[PDB]
């Protein structure tokens, strides 16, 4: 009936790497180029993904290498949900603001916001990724 | 950014993994009771992809297995690039109706706009993608 724990496992891991070209392109245009509407985008797929609700990923067997499919999780992760749950929302309302600071184009705003993404992927990996 | 082929072929991929955990969970909820937020945060993922500038990971070296990094694209998606352009055209506008629709709440309209961007899906694995 629903997602499978290899699944779940696999999915979480596109979502997270999607996030990673998105956060790379804006990067490589506060560096190089500026393309005020390609950043916009990229910025406006890392709110999307933000806001999907990817707790629901973290299902019951998620904790373990399932079959084929390895996970980086820490087991922690499980067990500490209300401390996940607040970097999780810090991590909602700082991708909330990149959208908002790159449809102003203004490429200086955009540097700012994308640091305080950039450090919340970083603290969440922090505690609770291994390795 | 200037990827490699692996990372062109393992990007493309986790976009379209995650578009599909967000198609099913629309369907989810058409086939169930719907939830009229859960339905905007999972259409808003499928637009906001749809919108991210995939074609940018159908570059040279990109149309076999590179490694054990292994690809389902045909070769013939390469050959057609209009009959491709044309498809991913109908696709980003069907997405962004969907994003438009499912802000309302409107359960029945999401169902239509949802079955459109399906057929795109479709239209496109059909032609482009093995088996
Ligand atoms: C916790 C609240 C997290 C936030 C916010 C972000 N990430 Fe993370 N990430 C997290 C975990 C627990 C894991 C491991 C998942 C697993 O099951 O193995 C990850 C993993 C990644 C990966 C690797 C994915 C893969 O290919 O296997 C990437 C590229 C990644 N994360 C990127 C990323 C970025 C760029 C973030 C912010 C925009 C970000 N993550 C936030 C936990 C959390
Ligand atoms: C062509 C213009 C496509 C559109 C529109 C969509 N998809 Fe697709 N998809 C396409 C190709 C050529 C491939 C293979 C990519 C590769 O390098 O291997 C795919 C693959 C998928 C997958 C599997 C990805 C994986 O992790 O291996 C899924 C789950 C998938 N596609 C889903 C999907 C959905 C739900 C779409 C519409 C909302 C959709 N795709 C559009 C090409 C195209």
């Amino acid at each position: 009936a629903g997602l499978s724990p290899e699944e779940q496992i696999e999915t979480r891991q596109a979502g997270y790497e999607f996030m990673g070209w998105n956060m790379g392109k804006i990067k490589a245009n506060l560096e190089g180029e500026y393309n005020a509407a390609q950043v916009e985008a990229a910025a406006n797929v890392i709110a999307a993904i933000a806001n999907s609700g990817m707790g629901a990923l973290y299902g019951p067997g998620t904790d373990k290498n399932v079959g084929d499919v390895k996970t980086r999780v820490k087991p922690e992760f499980f067990q500490n949900m209300e401390d996940v749950g607040k970097i999780a929302r810090e991590f909602v309302g700082a991708a909330n603001t990149l959208a908002e600071v790159a449809a102003t184009g203004e490429a200086e705003a955009v540097k700012t916001a994308f640091g305080d993404v950039g450090a919340a992927c970083k603290s969440c990996h922090e505690k609770y990724r291994a390795k």
